[PDB]
């Protein structure tokens, strides 16, 4: 019951994955939605600067991750996610993080291929009138400072709550000794009202907003804007009849507003192809909504529903009188609406509890999507948009059925699952690729749906003195969404469909020496192959282990933990994704950590870390290159973080 800091996140159920977002984490976070995944055996992030890394997962990119934050979706704007879904959430705020590996859930929305992650909050539960609040502040190297606070009151008829924070660093520094274009601001505000009728009810009324910016080292322009606006209402009813368990209901409504310049964190390079003074505003409008029913009876639950969500893209850009010094900036032109998207779905999982250690699970998706193309004109001046107007639309189904099974001697489960999954293209494979298949006239015209077919298989084991998990996976993907960079002048994209092979794995353990000694390890894996060229996925994540070590003590604890990365060998030079491409084969690294905790009250506890003792110079084989108007070279990724120092105190009355 002693304090610590977490450096891994086990697999607590088969495929499913539970945290906490509030406890610390000793490669301390940043703020941000993909940090938080980093703890969990699987995820990889793409950086970007010091904060809004792209999450992947399973060496798995962009919306084949379907990221929740309490049942609604949001979205960015940027053309080359800039300010990907993660880059808006801050998970401290949250109480719950849940991740589902594989295509192993219809319950949440379309298209979740490789995975499903699920920010939430939970509804107050109050009994006498009364009141709790739990805060935390953090310090550490190069600026970095982060405020939280989440606050509530009522009583058994209702409830209001606030949460919030406000965090930033300056730009840090990697190992070699140089300072990162990376320093960032998030703040965030959010109130929910809780209204519960009877124990059986509870309607609940959100809204938030928050902002924020970013330097971007990988980028050859900044995000001086991250505006969110949440709108949010939640119903649920308990107990409707003896068979009828629970209905809940779920409208959404999320607004995001990026600005993207290269003056306002930065000097324009007069080097590059952007010499002058330039920013692009662009947002997306995501309206949606969720109903769901909970049947259960003898030895089945049935879970049945539809959802649907709609959302709208825009942008303006500013202008420069080149014979003059004169700048408007892109606010003063009307916005220019690009794109809108729909879908309508309707979904069912039913579980049975075969005698007791025995649960089979299936579960089927039907979903209408749809897309239209607004750009009247295009990009090299303006010209005609070949689709302007045109709209497409595709019908999808997905599901997937999944046996576990718990043996009698020792207390383990093994599942195996098998899940088949379509994903209609996002915002990025249709708009921002500058050109489509070849013999198409653009991406939106011709890019197919994807495909995926997985099995999907693992175990459990719960001792007392040992806890182990293991999950594997082998997967085709049928019109796999590739780009491909033909640069050669800047940097032209072609998106394309393409055969692929996946397969890997997560496995960890956490084995209790003694009363005061830890230890716990991981190992995660993915591959992936082109079957359609004969060669490698690019943006495979490399082989990856942790190796932690703690010793608990009455009311405190210390920590060591090793990180230990493989080189990536498999790549495919000028192949990628909207955000990134492969280049140069990867060098394998190791980064030591060091951490503490201590409980000073029962409403007060402090922590403390230093992330990369050694103060390694290192990159991850992700992340973006670095941008030649700052000091980087060709295909010179932007590197990790040199020694941080982080401490960090908790209160909760
Ligand atoms: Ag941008
Ligand atoms: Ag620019
Ligand atoms: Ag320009």
């Amino acid at each position: 019951l002693a304090p610590s800091v977490v450096t891994g996140v086990a697999q607590s159920s088969p495929l499913t994955i539970v945290t906490n977002p509030k406890e610390p984490r000793q490669p301390v976070p940043a703020s941000d939605g993909a940090d938080y995944l980093k703890t969990i055996p699987g995820f990889a992030v793409i950086r970007n600067g010091g904060s809004n890394g792209d999450p992947v997962l399973r060496g798995m990119f962009g919306s084949r991750l379907n990221i929740l934050t309490n049942g609604g979706m949001m979205l960015g704007a940027a053309p080359n996610r800039m300010d990907a879904p993660t880059s808006y959430i801050s998970p401290e705020t949250y109480d719950k993080l849940t991740v589902i590996k594989g295509p192993q859930t219809v319950l949440w929305g379309p298209g979740a291929s490789a995975g499903t992650i699920l920010f939430e909050r939970e509804p107050e539960r109050f009994g006498e009138l009364g009141s709790r609040v739990n805060a935390s502040l953090l310090a550490g190297s190069n600026g970095r400072f982060d405020k939280v606070l989440d606050a509530a009151a009522g009583n058994r008829l209702g409830y209001l709550r606030f949460t919030g924070n406000h965090a930033q660093s300056d730009d840090y520094e990697d190992g070699a000794g140089n300072t990162v274009p990376s320093r960032w601001k998030k703040w965030n505000g959010d109130v929910a009202v809780g209204w519960t009728p009877d124990e059986d009810t509870l309607i609940e009324l959100t809204a938030g907003k928050g902002d924020g910016e970013a330097r971007y080292a990988g980028r050859g322009m900044d995000g001086s804007q991250f505006k969110r606006e949440s709108l949010g209402l939640r119903f649920v009813k308990s107990n409707v009849s003896d068979v009828l368990e629970k209905v809940e209901a779920q409208v959404y409504y999320n607004y995001a507003d990026h600005i993207m310049d290269n003056f306002r964190l930065r000097t324009p390079d007069p080097s590059s192809m952007m010499p002058m003074p330039m920013a692009s505003q662009v947002d997306r409008r995501t309206l949606g909504g969720r109903l769901a029913a909970t049947w259960r009876w003898d030895d089945f639950k049935l879970v049945t529903g539809v959802d649907a969500m709609r959302n709208e893209h825009r942008a303006r850009g500013s202008k420069y009188d080149m014979m003059t010094d004169y700048y408007t900036d892109a606010d003063q032109f009307p916005w220019s609406k690009d794109a809108v998207f729909h879908n309508y779905g309707a979904f069912g999982e039913l579980t049975w509890f075969a005698a007791e250690r025995d649960r089979l699970i299936g579960g089927l998706r039907l979903d209408r999507a749809s897309v239209k193309d607004y750009r009247q004109t295009l990009k090299g001046h303006a010209m005609a948009n070949p689709t302007a107007n045109d709209t497409r639309a595709d019908t999808l189904p997905s599901g997937f059925v999944r046996y576990e099974h718990d043996l009698a001697d020792s207390p383990t489960t093994l599942y195996a699952g098998l899940g088949h999954a379509e994903r209609f293209p996002d915002y990025w494979e249709l708009f921002s690729p500058k050109r489509g298949p070849n013999g198409s006239v653009n991406a939106f015209d011709k890019i197919k749906p994807e495909k995926t077919t997985q099995l999907d298989f693992g175990l459990q084991y719960n001792g007392d003195k040992l806890q182990a998990w293991a999950s594997g996976y082998v997967g085709v993907v049928q019109d796999f969404i590739l780009f491909s960079y033909r640069e050669g002048m800047g940097s032209s994209t072609q998106a394309t469909n393409v055969d692929a092979r996946i397969m890997g794995g997560e496995l960890g353990a956490s084995y209790q020496l003694t009363g005061n000694w830890k230890t716990d390890a991981s190992l995660a894996y993915a591959w992936g192959k082109n079957s359609s060229d004969d060669r490698a996925l690019p943006q495979i994540p490399p082989l990856e282990a942790r190796f932690g070590l703690t010793y608990e003590e009455g009311d405190w604890s210390a920590g060591s933990l090793w990180r230990v990365v493989a080189p990536q060998n498999r790549i495919a030079r000028d192949q990628g994704n909207v955000v990134g491409k492969d280049f140069d084969k990867s060098a394998g690294f190791g980064v030591f950590s060091l951490n503490g905790a201590y409980r000073v009250t029962r409403n007060v506890k402090l922590s403390a870390g230093v992330d990369n003792l050694f103060d390694k110079d290192y990159t991850e084989h992700l992340n973006k290159a670095g941008d030649a108007g700052f000091g980087f070279s060709a295909n010179e990724t932007v590197p990790e973080p040199g020694r941080t120092f982080w401490t960090k105190v908790d209160f909760s009355f």
